[PDB]
C-alpha cells in the first residue's frame, strides 16, 4: 500500500505492514524483507532470522522465511478473530551470527473484513 513516501529520513526504516484478513495473501508477497546493505556493498551473504508469533509460537504454519532468498512470504489466512495481531521481530546477523546491528520490532496489524481505517496525515 505505502512503504514511506514522507518520513525523517531513508535508513533502517520499517512500516506497519497492514493486511485484510479473509482470502489468501499470495499476491502482496513479498509483504516485508530486510537486510544489511554492506552484503551488496561488499558481497557477504547475510543471515536474517524471524522469532514471535506465527514462527516460535502457535498457531504453527502461518509465516515462512528463508536465508538463501531473505524474504517473507504468508503461506495463510490472516485472522482477528484467532490472531488479532502479529508480533515478529527481525535479526541482521553477519557470516559470523553476531548481532552488529540492533533487529526490528516489525509490527502485523489484522485489519477487519470491513476496514474503515480514518484518513488523516502526519508531520
Amino acid at each position: 500500500g505505502s512503504s514511506g513516501s514522507s518520513g525523517q529520513k531513508r535508513a533502517w526504516i520499517t512500516a506497519p505492514v497492514a493486511l485484510r484478513e479473509g482470502e489468501d495473501l499470495s499476491k502482496k508477497n513479498p509483504i516485508a524483507k530486510i537486510h544489511s546493505d554492506l552484503a551488496e556493498e561488499r558481497g557477504l551473504k547475510i543471515t536474517y532470522k524471524y522469532t514471535g508469533k506465527g514462527i516460535t509460537e502457535p498457531p504453527f504454519g502461518i509465516f515462512v522465511f528463508n536465508k538463501d532468498t531473505g524474504e517473507l512470504n504468508v503461506t495463510s489466512i490472516l485472522d482477528r478473530e484467532e490472531t488479532p495481531f502479529f508480533l515478529l521481530t527481525g535479526y541482521a546477523l553477519d557470516a559470523r551470527g553476531n548481532n552488529v546491528e540492533k533487529p526490528l520490532e516489525l509490527r502485523i496489524k489484522v485489519l477487519d473484513i470491513n476496514d474503515n481505517e480514518p484518513v488523516f496525515t502526519q508531520d
